[PDB]
């Protein structure tokens, strides 16, 4: 189970996070421009969240 | 003068205005979607003057 979320959040998400994220979904014309809400601290957690998995 | 006049708005323009306009520009992000004023009466006006400068 360990393994296996950790490759699921390697797949969905990987280990980091953007502060910008390009956003093409139907309603949104073109390409649209985003902003996460704070990803360098949510990345330092990440981090620490799979130090602690993989420990 | 009036040939060249003709040719230099077929050039930039043609003769025709689409009511949705697809804009690139620096200052946007990626693509932007933007809407001229009455697009359909200013085109009926372009063909006019058009068909006054071909005659």
């Amino acid at each position: 189970f360990e393994v296996a979320f950790l490759l699921i959040q390697w797949y969905i998400y990987g280990f980091s996070l953007s502060a910008v994220y390009t956003c093409k979904r139907d309603p949104c014309p073109h390409q649209v421009d985003c902003f996460l809400s704070r990803p360098t601290e949510k990345t330092i957690f990440i981090i620490f969240m799979l130090v602690v998995s993989l420990v």
